[PDB]
């Protein structure tokens, strides 16, 4: 019998429109002591919403059916009246953002393990039935270790919202596909999209289609003009190539052999899959030694 008063607050670790993400620790039971975050949602937002409902049921769903270590762990769930429950595993390593943001570009096989151990998480969610979108490094977060962690399932964390009908254009857009942004339509290519412009986030310092405002970004993005840097190496710049295109299933990953044949790229000739997986590659940042 989990109970929220099972839990004490230590920090908030987010805050947005449709709740808060805090940092705990629990009190009780066989796991006292031991730390996770917790995520608190506002029920009388949501319940009144109906696409807002089936999308907090959706995440709760994904969590729960998802084990992989590239993904977060759900622990626990539960609700009162007036809120919604959601005890994840906590991950001290902070956002992959703020290790980019740290290094301004990433030297490519810094790059290179952290895309790979994204691109296992993806061929599992894509096995599962669904599609993670947006790849914005703001999404990603790292283990105590080092290790990726997807984490973005649920609402938009966003304080204000664009539109009242999706959640598209709410944060931003630099990460995700034309036909999301068309609202044409779209499936798991998407992913691989979105991992073709974090990519090119980390080697260069900037997604590919920036725009001084949005609706040129917008533009920028659905032209797909691409910008190869002449200085990375031709594996880099050949990969870049087949995941930013705007034809989706003509996107490296795709088609039927999804992230395996994403995985068989020669710009990740060096990654020894099992050990990856089994997380025994070293990473190139360990958040316990970062001053
Ligand atoms: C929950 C997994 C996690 C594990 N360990 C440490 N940090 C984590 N999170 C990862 C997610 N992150 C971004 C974030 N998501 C949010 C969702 C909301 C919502 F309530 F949905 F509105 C509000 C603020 C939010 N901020 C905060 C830290
Ligand atoms: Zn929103």
């Amino acid at each position: 019998k989990i109970r929220p008063e099972c839990f004490e607050l230590l920090r908030v670790l987010g805050k947005g429109g449709y709740g808060k993400v805090f940092q705990v620790r629990k009190v009780t039971g066989a796991n006292t002591g031991k730390i996770f975050a917790m995520k608190v949602l506002k029920k009388a937002m949501i319940v009144r919403n109906a696409k807002d409902t089936a999308h907090t049921k959706a995440e709760r769903n994904i969590l729960e059916e998802v084990k992989h270590p590239f993904i977060v762990d759900l622990i626990y769930a539960f609700q009162t009246g007036g809120k919604l429950y959601l005890i994840l595993e906590y991950l001290s390593g902070g956002e992959l953002f703020m290790q980019l943001e740290r290094e301004g570009i990433f030297m490519e096989d810094t790059a290179c393990f952290y895309l790979a151990e994204i691109s296992m998480a993806l061929g599992h969610l894509h096995q599962k039935g669904i599609i993670y979108r947006d790849l914005k490094p703001e999404n990603i977060m790292l283990n105590h270790q080092g290790h990726v962690k997807l984490t973005d399932f649920g609402l938009c964390k966003e304080s204000i919202h664009d539109g009242t009908v999706t959640h598209t254009f709410c944060g931003t857009i630099e990460y995700m596909a034309p036909e999301i942004l068309m609202r044409s339509g779209h499936n798991r290519a998407v992913d691989w999209w979105s991992l073709g412009a974090l990519m090119y986030d980390m080697l260069t310092g900037a997604p590919p289609f920036t725009g001084e405002n949005r609706k040129k970004t917008i533009d920028k993005i659905l032209k797909c003009k691409l910008n190869l840097p002449p200085y990375l190496t031709q594996e880099a710049r050949d990969l870049l190539k087949k995941l930013l295109k705007r034809n989706a299933a003509s996107r490296l990953g795709a088609g039927p052999g999804d992230a395996g044949e994403v995985q068989a790229h020669p710009f990740f000739r060096h990654i020894n899959w099992e050990e990856l997986l089994a997380r025994k590659v070293e990473p190139p940042f360990k958040p316990l030694l970062q001053s």
